[PDB]
């Protein structure tokens, strides 16, 4: 008996209501997709981490250089654990990554596979949220961004609204790395001030969030 | 005077804001059965079953059924069908798509639906801001076609589609004749997702406006 | 012997394919649906295709989605629905064009492929017939649309030809009559019903021999 | 509107460029490349998976080699000259068809498997690997039957210019399916393999003569019209 609801457990069930405030966010940004030498993903990363420090985010960026394929090696590999510990650290993550044959990189999903949902008592995405963005040489497609918001909810992450797709990115940023004034410009801001509006809205209440009436019926 | 940044020259400095206020409410949850107007439709049932749920949690729910709604532009919008999604879809503060994965996606009857919802209608955006549940129904295999199109979907129609999701496997095999859902996994996550998009919706009703409120768009402050 | 380090395969209902009833306008229906409305752009580029597929010499057949109900808010009685499969069915290949409507295809495309069954009972009317992917766009020069209808035609177990369309800004590309300037959106649409041809004459023939499936066979339970 | 001296209702067409579609030959027994990337694991089910497809294929009459990503840098972490880059470069043109098997790592295709995928330039200076070659899709899961890994597959397929064929496997809880040796127990599951690997090669042989006809785009003629 449960007010209708015959299969419900009644002492498993909670209705969803909390304080709690902090002081910061740490945010870290996988410019992954893209090792390259001259890599617009990597100068994309950077200008949204400037605009994240400007708006008072503590960041941290990650480059898979030496990084070795999924489980070619064994997960003590320094570079593994490097991202294991920063994804630990973020409340929020960047995923920005070039369209490499109309998709995702073999890098951002090699990066992201190095990262167990659950790694003991930790799970190191759930609950932090998350913007996607990509970066092309031809039009404007969300190949990589639609592929990476599926991602995100596999990663029980809570990936944002809006996203921005940078088409013919060689065009948009100098030989110094910096970009030129656009409305691809501007649509990274307004992805980046959602991301850090959305971070502070909810990073007090991930533990709340993640409790699941299932995990709790599961207390036999 | 005022104007200028440190390391940002493309930014517009009166149109940058921090992002950090407003008070509590009272929670609006529509639910679109769409994706089967079969007369016993399991995509109805699992859709009336979140709606038990969403009212156990406290939660005002209405529900919307796509019985002669015409197919897009097929009919003037003033047609009654779309006046009224239109009217429940503003009304909405988070809502509920389940749809069954016919061919392997997403129904044309869920499409369609979402197809007669403007992104804007003149000033007023009816879906930005309003969270979002994604589940589907399937005659087979527990997969998840229909759910991932959908959150693609929730992301074009800027609303925030909650993580977790419900895919039911032989959907068949779960209700009963009278259209309840017998005890399986599937039902408990079918409550873990209304559990969470109740969460989502009160820990952001009330800042919708703000969270809206773009560098872009303010920086358009061209006149 | 009963095998070659193969246990599961049932021996007597295994076949080797080799090169097998050879040959003609080939049938390719295009399906303008994403658009009811008056000025449709995806309408537009449907019949420039149409235009460029029988000058390629096949027979053409466009079918509009106009006054179709959505899936099961009729009986299948209705005319346009068996208009529709009885079309499907004459058709040896398929156009579907489809504008990005909420960044994916129209509840009008989707609806007319759900009204078709995967299988009428004993036929199915879209197996082995050969499809193109198209779409038209107001904004950028995105791929949701073709995406997803490439991945339906899996699932409509249909020959989905490589090469495909997306016209950005198809106002921009059509003038008030509906005919569309040159550009590089037209030159790929030829590139693709060229391809469609191509591809449907190469299959046609085999599409019976293609279809003759393991599984179907060992199910010979006398 | 100076327009060459043919044309008829098609005033963008140029006339010189255009052609109407068609022949006959027999690298008889089909190069079939297969790719069991997705998971280097030690037990992987996809690899297991990989090799009962090469059984099949090479019963049906196909020659066949399996490329292993043991040792592979991620993308532009090393020279393309790498050995383990040029060997998959190679045998990517050895190819005249492929199966591409990947678990469903979160919900989607391995960077293992893409990341093989990335190191294949879609053209090479003047030669496509991958174009016109045929493609059969199949991935193993953990869980229940989904289709996310082969649905990512069949796109990607379509923007190497490679036909991939319509049917493709789903193999759910692999680990149910297969014996500690690594052979696939009997289930629909395969023969829903053997089904996909029979369509492969059956599309292979329709196509692999023509793939030269079939390339033969009326973009590329006009743009070699060049004064």
């Amino acid at each position: 008996d449960l007010y209708d609801d015959d299969d419900k457990d009644h002492p498993f069930t909670m209705i969803p209501d909390s304080p709690g405030a902090v002081h910061q966010p740490p945010r870290i940004l996988l410019l992954y997709g893209s090792l390259r030498e001259r890599s617009y993903s990597r100068f994309a990363t950077l200008e949204a981490e400037r605009l994240l420090r400007h708006f008072g985010c503590e960041t941290r960026v990650f480059h898979a250089n030496g990084l070795p394929l999924p489980e070619d090696a064994d997960p003590s590999h320094p570079k593994v654990q490097e991202l294991r510990d920063l994804c630990l650290w973020s409340e929020g993550q960047v995923w920005t990554s070039p369209e490499r044959h109309g998709a995702m990189t073999g890098v951002m999903k090699s990066q992201i596979d190095w990262i167990p949902l659950s790694m003991g008592a930790i799970r190191p995405t759930q609950g932090r949220t998350l913007a996607v963005m990509q970066v092309s040489g031809g039009s404007q497609s969300f190949n990589a961004v639609n592929q990476m918001r599926v991602l995100g909810r596999w990663m029980r992450m809570l990936t944002i609204p809006n996203q921005s797709s940078v088409a013919r990115a060689y065009q948009e940023f100098d030989e110094a790395g910096r970009m030129r004034p656009s409305s691809y410009y501007d649509r990274i801001v307004d992805v980046m001030e959602e991301l850090v509006k959305f971070t502070l809205a909810t990073r007090d209440l991930s533990a709340f969030l993640t409790d699941r009436y299932s995990e709790r019926k599961e207390a036999a």
